[PDB]
């Protein structure tokens, strides 16, 4: 990073003072304390267990510095309200000394996501930067943008919404020069209401963009009465101004051939919406001095993106929703707060099947047993509980749930029922429910959510 904490206690209006300490340049942020390195600056938040906690955990590993709600003591700290809304103030606050071009796009998918591709085609003639994973909300984009490497040129955000008014926020933080809107609307949409309200916190992706700024937004009429009012709009879809006029598909190939692009262009997957999603990708690439012919060549070595966290189905017209990484006590939490939130399909039954999540540390067992604060009986229906140190949790769930509301499968390197956890998973699963998979991957979750789909 580019930072000094004193800069950075200036920026947040520390309430304490600052001058008192050394004032010395920082390395990076985090608020994982297991991932701190000498000169870090400490980032306490509120997750399965507050950051705070870890404070001292994180100058044993080399902190340099750390923000808190309260005096630390014989340790450089800088005190704010709110550690989060300190780290979102410091990102903007970054982005305004980079003077770095911030590219906002809107809605994961699948494959290969917007926001992957075109930080793709940029790469081909600036240092881009991107939003790592999924790390696209109120504490990853913040995060995405300290962790910018120095020298970027183009750093494409990417922003998702769990409640209306999340894109609001991002935007006004980030500043985008140019924003891009795949939209789609979802079915059983936990926490928003329908489309149209989607549709209207996507849109807000303009909020904090300046007069004349590009966004792409689809042809779809769900966003005619969220559209900005002193912007560049482009309308991508059949019959607007960007368009796909010819697509083939292979087994594992894609061709097709936009409007405004004068050849063709392949792709190493398949989908409707990866090409409209190249498509729109490209246009921007192209605004920012790309060739088409950088683009076409670039476009022949992609890169799939591993599934990205979405509903599926199993052979049994199930809701599967896997949720492949992020193995970390908040990550599993926030999953089970918003599975649970999603009211039941047709007959009406919530499965959640948790295990091990490794390399929690000397702590895992501990931190395990918090997301015991986050089952609740009268919304998930049956928990199944498979690993080591996940055991004291599925006894901790087996007194809190109704009796046979609960199942645990061993798994050490002495036993592993896996066998019988497939067996019972396959048996509770009914046709009209909801299971939802998380926990660190390993090679049996991998097969037990194949013995699904299959
Ligand atoms: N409590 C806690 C812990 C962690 N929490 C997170 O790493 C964490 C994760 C997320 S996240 O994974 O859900 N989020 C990220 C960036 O944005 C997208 C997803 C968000 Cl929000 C906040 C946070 Cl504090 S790691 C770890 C512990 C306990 C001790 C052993 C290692």
């Amino acid at each position: 990073m580019k930072l000094t904490i004193h800069e950075i206690a200036q920026v947040v209006g520390a309430k304490n003072d600052i001058s008192i300490f050394e004032d010395t340049q920082l390395e990076k942020a985090e608020f994982d304390s297991r991932l701190i390195g000498t000169g870090d600056l400490f980032v306490p938040l509120k997750g399965a267990r507050d950051g705070h906690d870890f404070i001292e955990t994180a100058f044993e590993n080399g902190a340099a510095v750390t923000l808190s709600e309260k005096e630390v003591s014989n340790h450089p700290y800088i005190l704010v309200d709110d550690v989060l809304t300190a780290f979102q103030s410091l990102a903007s606050y970054y982005l305004e000394k980079t003077t770095v071009d911030v590219f906002a796009v809107t809605g994961s998918n699948g494959k290969t996501t917007t926001k992957d591709m075109l930080a793709h085609l940029l790469s081909t003639r600036y240092k881009t930067y991107k939003t790592q994973g999924n790390y696209n909300n109120e504490i990853g984009l913040p995060y995405t943008v300290l962790h910018m490497p120095e020298g970027t040129e183009k750093l494409v955000l990417e922003m998702g919404q769990d409640h209306l008014g999340d894109i609001h926020l991002l935007s006004e933080l980030a500043r985008p020069k140019t924003a891009i809107v795949t939209l789609v609307g979802e079915a059983h949409l936990a926490f928003f209401k329908d489309r149209s309200e989607i549709a209207k916190g996507k849109m807000q992706i303009a909020d904090g963009m300046a007069s004349g700024s590009l966004l792409l937004a689809p042809a779809d009429p769900i966003v005619e009465d969220y559209l900005p009012i002193d912007k560049k709009v482009v309308r991508f879809g059949q019959g607007a101004e960007l368009e796909i006029t010819d697509l083939v598909e292979r087994k594992d190939s894609l061709t097709f051939k936009a409007n405004f692009l004068e050849q063709a262009l392949d792709l190493p997957v398949t989908g409707k919406y990866n090409a409209t999603n190249a498509m729109i990708a490209s246009y921007v690439a192209l605004q920012e001095g790309v060739s088409e012919e950088q683009i076409r060549l670039a476009f022949q070595h992609l890169e799939l993106t591993r599934n990205r966290t979405e509903w599926k189905k199993a052979a049994n017209g199930a809701d599967i929703l896997s949720d492949v990484y992020n193995a970390n006590p908040t990550a599993m939490k926030l999953i089970l707060e918003t599975f649970s939130a999603i009211p039941a399909n047709e007959g009406g039954k919530k499965i959640a099947v948790l295990a091990d999540m490794k390399e929690l540390g000397d702590q895992s067992v501990q931190l395990h047993n918090q997301m015991i604060l986050s089952l609740s009986p009268d919304v998930l229906d049956i928990v199944i509980f498979y690993g080591e140190d996940i055991a004291q949790l599925a006894q901790l769930a087996s007194q809190m749930f109704p009796i046979g509301h609960v199942y645990y499968f061993k798994k050490t390197e002495d036993q592993d029922q896996f066998e019988d956890l497939v067996k019972q998973v396959k048996e509770s699963l009914g046709a009209h429910d909801q299971i939802l998979l998380k926990g660190s991957n390993s090679m049996n979750l991998a097969k037990l959510v194949e013995s699904l789909e299959n």
